[PDB]
């Protein structure tokens, strides 16, 4: 059902929001990844999402792929 999460995900997405149509980086996504959520879950599964992937020069995440990387 509704599990406590998403929902600090999508007010993460409007506060990394900069201005970029809705538009995160990896980058902001790893400080929000610490910021939001916290412990309680293993620093290293946090270190993992931001593992799967990885930067290149243009690496853009958007809120549903974000949420997906999640949601997933």
């Amino acid at each position: 059902a509704d599990m406590i999460g998403v929902k600090e995900l999508r007010d993460a997405f409007r506060e990394f929001d900069t201005n970029g149509d809705g538009e995160i980086s990896t980058s902001e996504l790893r400080e929000a990844m610490r910021k939001l959520l916290g412990h309680q879950v293993g620093h290293r599964d946090i270190e993992e999402i931001i593992r799967d992937v990885d930067l290149n020069g243009d690496g853009r995440v958007d809120f549903e792929e974000f949420v997906r990387m999640m949601s997933r």
